[PDB]
Parts: structure tokens; sequence; C-alpha cells
């Protein structure tokens, strides 16, 4: 049983992860997501979230009143919160795990050049905090990174959303545009099929992943 | 100038997507039947999906100059090097895949016509292509024409919650600053990403 609140100023672009949730998981209180317009926390007319950075320097930075009213509304002692940043630690599937079984996880997403430190330090006095990235490349703000999360931790949650590299994989038909699935995998020698796919995943990782290695 | 078109059985997913375009197609128009999957050959959990269908929908969407793109697990790394060497490609295609991923002929195929790249965008497991996609998309279209970590940032006001902005962000000396933002990233690179600096990972 988790809740998940995703709070951005771009709420419509978290509409695959409500696509994405069975009825069936939702109607047994098994997962709820919900999605939050951070201006809704905003203190002026213009609804303002951004401002600029202190010691100078390009774009803006979002503003740590604004952010703190929504964690102060949304988040309790029990909440995990999760700040993606394209400086955090790594989000791996051993993350994912340990998320899986969380009750609360509130997401965090910035845009511009991120969100004053002292929002994140700020909870982190009161709240489990986790500043993560999901890969070595840069994005416009955290929205994609929450997809992947969510994403990646609800798989792990039973009944929810319905090391090697592994190998090469086929189905029918037996032939096609002149190639044939490998003759083993139709051997029914069962011994001999495991250890060609063990060779296959282990070629796989030594070629593009020999960092596992 | 870019093209760039998704394919996948859940176009639905893709709707957070002049000098770009971006089109989603649904694979099971190339259908006849009235079944994108069936069990792998040799046995094992989950159902793959059949190269017949693939093959009609990328004779259709691809051409010798398109670069396909198949997100996977199993993929090499995708990073900002990567993006930035598809960020001058005229045509990029995504292949999604969803179950236990494509018949492998799919990509073996293509790849005797057009430049192919399996890629993953990180060390964690997905239902299927289509997250990967947007984050691909996202991080390439920022870099079309037209390290270290990075350290915090703080905007006004200089004092909140009892909390004060770094006082030498707010003393204008541009060395001063430039140096105390070396040091702050470079104490979190050291703490969350050691590797970059070629160190060992905790
Ligand atoms: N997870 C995750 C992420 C994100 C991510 C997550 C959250 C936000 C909020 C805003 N942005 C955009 C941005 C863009 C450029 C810069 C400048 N820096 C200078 C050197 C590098 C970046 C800072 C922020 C975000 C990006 N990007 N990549 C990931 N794996
Ligand atoms: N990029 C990227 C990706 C993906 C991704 C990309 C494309 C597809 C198409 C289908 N799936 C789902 C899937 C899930 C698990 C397995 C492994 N098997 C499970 C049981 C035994 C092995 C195979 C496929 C995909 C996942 N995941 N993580 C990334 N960084």
């Amino acid at each position: 049983s988790m809740k998940i609140d995703v709070v951005t100023i771009f709420p419509e672009y978290l509409q695959p992860v409500r696509q994405s949730l069975p009825g069936k998981a939702i109607d047994a209180g098994l997962v709820d997501v919900a999605v939050h317009d951070l201006r809704r926390w905003t203190h002026d007319v213009h609804k303002s979230v951004d401002d600029s950075p202190y010691g100078g320097g390009p774009g803006m930075v979002m503003k740590p009143t604004v952010w703190g009213d929504a964690l102060d509304e949304i988040c309790t002692s029990e909440t995990l919160l999760v700040v993606p940043t394209p400086a955090g630690y790594p989000f791996t599937q051993e993350t994912a795990w340990q998320w899986s079984t969380e009750d609360h996880l509130v997401i965090a997403c910035g845009r511009y050049e991120g969100i004053d430190q002292r929002v994140a330090d700020d909870a982190a006095t009161r709240m489990r905090v986790r500043e993560v990235s999901i890969g070595d490349y840069v994005l416009n703000g955290g929205e994609a990174a929450a997809l992947v999360i969510i994403e990646a931790v609800l798989r792990l949650v039973p009944g929810v959303l319905g090391s090697l590299l592994e190998g090469p994989s086929y189905t029918r038909p037996p032939s096609w545009r002149g190639m044939d699935v490998p003759p083993v995998l139709l051997s029914g020698d069962h011994a001999k099929i495991a250890a060609w796919r063990a060779e296959q995943s282990r070629q796989r990782t030594i070629e593009r992943r020999p960092d596992l290695l």
C-alpha cells in the first residue's frame, strides 16, 4: 500500500503514470498517485516559482518559500522525499527495491537550474531525503526522472502495474527475412540452452558493459 | 532540423512529448490479425514481441539515413556524449518494446539497411521502452542547434527559516565565489559519484 505525491509546475507531464495504473490495484488500495501543481503554493499574483541565483551565473533557481510551503502541507515525518537532480546519488535497481516498501513517497520535481538547496536541507531535519539522478545525461527538469522512478518502483510492488546483461530473445516465426532462430533453442536440450544463453550474456556484457566485469 | 518517430503499442503514454517534429505511431496499425507477442523459443518467462509486425512498421517509417534507437535494459549506456552525437541527426526512430522485449532479428535485419543503436538509460528495470524514449528525446532535443557534479544553488531571501545563504555568495567577489563553487562540486562528486573522478564505487 503506497501513496506517491508528485509536485511539479507541469502536472500534465505526469499523465502517463495515471494512464499506466490498473484499476484493480487502485480499487484494492495498493497504490495512489497524486500530482500537484507547485503554483498552488505561490505567494503572488504572478504565481512566481523562480528567482535569480545568488553569486550570479546563468539560469534561475526555484524559490525556497514556495517549495517549503508545498512540502509542509504534503509531507509527514514518515515521508521519503525524493528530489531528482543531475547532481544526485545514482538511482539504481537497489534503490527501487528499497523504495518499493515505503508507505509514502513525495517526488519534488525541479525546473530551471534546480531548487534552492535549503529546501532539501530543511526537510532533512525532520524526514528522510534522497537526492538522486537517473543517469549520466542532462534533462530539462525532474518530471521525466519522476516517470522513470515511479515506473521502476511500482513494478516491484506486488500486482500494481499489471551481474550480467540479458542475451537476445526470439519468437515465431522460426525463419524471418533470411534469419533463422538459433537452432540450439529448438533442440530440447535444456542444459545446453542454459549454457548457450549464459555465454550470450557473458559476451554481450563484455561488449556493452565491461564496467560490470 | 530533426524528425523523431516513436513506435509503440502504448501511444497514449507518449503524450508528454519548427526546427523539430515528433510523431508517435501505434505498432498495431501494422497487424493483420483479429497479436504482437508470443512465447520465447527455448523457453523462459514472459513473452517476446514478434519480428513480423516490427519489420512492416520499420519498412514504412525508416530510410537508410535513419538512426534506429532501441531502448533495452541490455543496451549500451545512453550518456550525455550519446545525446551530443544524436543531436545532429536528421532522423531518429525509437522502437519501444514491451513484455520481455523485441525479437533480436528486428535489430539485426534493420542493421543491414541503417544504423542501429541498442541503448539503456540506466541501471534499473522498466516495463517497456516508452519512459526511456521520453528521457532520450528530452536529453537530445535540448542540444539540437537552435565531468563534475553541480554544487548547490540559492536565491532570495538571504535568510530562510534561520538558514543562511553561504556568505561568500553575497560578497560579490567573483574569484572567491568561483572557488567556493568548485570546492562544493568537488565535495559533492567525491561523496555521490566518486567513479567520475576515478575512484571505487561504494
Ligand atoms: N534525476 C535527474 C536528472 C536531471 C534533472 C533533474 C532535476 C532537474 C531540475 C532542473 N533540471 C535541469 C538542469 C539543467 C542543467 C543544469 C546545469 N547543470 C550544469 C551541469 C549539468 C547540469 C541544472 C539543471 C533538472 C535535471 N537531469 N539529468 C538527470 N539524470
Ligand atoms: N532503455 C531502457 C531500460 C528498460 C527497458 C527498455 C525496453 C523494454 C522493453 C520491455 N521492457 C521490459 C523488460 C523488463 C525486464 C526484462 C528482463 N527480464 C525480466 C525477467 C527476466 C529478464 C526485460 C524486459 C523494457 C525495459 N529497462 N531499464 C532500462 N534502463
